[PDB]
RNA sequence: CUGAAAAUACAGUGGGGCCACUAGGGACAGGAUUGGUGACGUGACCUGCCGUAUAGGCAG
């Protein structure tokens, strides 16, 4: 699954018909979030899923915040960052409504955010779940 | 399978001549618009060379 998803990494810039911060990430790695197996039960979190973040979180290590995008500036939609999360959708819209997570252009007021349409970065998402401390994070070994 | 079928309105043409709207004339007095407001930092326009030169030319 690593070597599945490194060529996608090396070869991301090659796709491009925009810049990575308006590219989706669907656009670049394909359905290989929303696809995941759910963590809505015991939040306990699947090995499938324990496999998969854990390259995006050396994946934003790779790519420190600099004036050029790179592929951590991808756009991730509620559906994708509710499964990143592993919690409820309505609770990542409630973490939207008291600005805690921050979409990445301004709606003009009466836009509500399409569900599919790509909203948040990629960047923020995963150092908003590095927030929250559990048991196997690479912190501590 | 119709108040059923079918159907060539046509040819020609001189509105013309004349004409005084005119005289007179006060729009005028009064007037409080006012309170309150962040254009940008997910962005390309960089790094150097020649030249006396904020002239003018150039390399990725």
């Amino acid at each position: 699954f690593n070597t599945e998803l490194d060529e996608l990494s090396k070869n991301a810039e090659m796709k491009l018909i925009d810049l990575f911060n308006k590219t989706e990430f669907k656009f670049i790695f394909g359905d290989a979030i929303l696809a995941c197996p759910s963590t809505q039960k015991q939040s306990e979190s699947h090995f499938i899923y324990r496999a998969l973040l854990d390259y995006l979180v050396t994946l934003v290590e790779s790519n420190p915040k600099t004036k050029k995008p790179n592929a951590a500036d991808l756009l991730v939609s509620v559906l994708e960052a509710a499964t990143l999360l592993g919690t409820s959708v309505e609770q990542v819209y409630r973490l939207y409504q008291n600005g805690i997570l921050q979409t990445a252009f301004r709606h003009k007021m009466n836009q509500r955010i399409n569900p599919y349409k790509g909203a948040f970065f990629l960047r923020h998402v995963i150092e908003y779940k590095t927030s929250f401390g559990n048991d196997k994070a690479r912190m501590y070994l």
